[PDB]
């Protein structure tokens, strides 16, 4: 069954900076997610170092952009380290609860949005472009997750019963009506040669 939690007033509070707050330079939402994703395939390159079993879920380390007009929907699929339940639930918003502060310090003294991810706060990101984000993703010692937040103070987390992905995390935008700039191959290949061009990672933007 579904089970609904609150954010952390701080959290809150942020995604409410991002949703109302004029600001017109919104692609730098996806080499926010581009770049948590390289995070994602680091860290699990790294252990798979010393534990090669932990491949065993999948052995191919790659990123992938999914345009869908039909659905209003762009997806970032990942095979990444991925999330736990303790991570969806608890630790991201612990880390995330500090990240937010600073962020919004280093705000009235001008900085600015486009530097959301040098405070490990990058995937609220998509608040910029999405009207209600779903995380599908899945860890190797864990059950696999869908996290769901339209924001305005509450998430959701399920356990999935979609395609079996293995373990990754895919993070679906189902962006706003004003955003489907961001669903054409022209405008998604742009951003990514000018904020990504060096991601270690395959990125594989798919056509419609
Ligand atoms: C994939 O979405 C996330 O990364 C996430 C979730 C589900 N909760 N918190 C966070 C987060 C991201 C960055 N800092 O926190
Ligand atoms: C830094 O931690 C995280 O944000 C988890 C995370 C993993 C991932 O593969 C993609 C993301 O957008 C976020």
């Amino acid at each position: 069954h579904v089970e609904t939690f609150a954010f952390q007033a701080e959290i809150a509070q942020l995604m409410s900076l991002i949703i109302n707050t004029f600001y017109s330079n919104k692609e730098i939402f996806l080499r926010e997610l581009i770049s948590n994703s390289s995070d994602a395939l680091d860290k699990i390159r790294y252990e798979s170092l010393t534990d090669p079993s932990k491949l065993d879920s999948g052995k191919e380390l790659h990123i992938n952009l999914i345009p869908n007009k039909q659905d209003r929907t762009l997806t970032i699929v990942d095979t990444g380290i991925g999330m736990t339940k303790a991570d969806l639930i608890n630790n991201l918003g612990t880390i995330a609860k500090s990240g937010t502060k600073a962020f919004m310090e280093a705000l009235q003294a001008g900085a600015d949005i486009s530097m959301i991810g040098q405070f490990g706060v990058g995937f609220y990101s998509a608040y910029l472009v999405a009207e209600k984000v779903t995380v599908i993703t899945k860890h190797n010692d864990d059950e696999q997750y869908a996290w769901e937040s339209s924001a305005g103070g509450s998430f959701t987390v399920r356990t999935d019963t979609g395609e079996p992905m293995g373990r990754g995390t895919k993070v679906i935008l189902h962006l706003k009506e004003d955003q489907t700039e961001y669903l054409e191959e022209r405008r998604i290949k742009e951003i990514v040669k000018k904020h990504s061009q060096f991601i270690g990672y395959p990125i594989t933007l798919f056509v419609e």
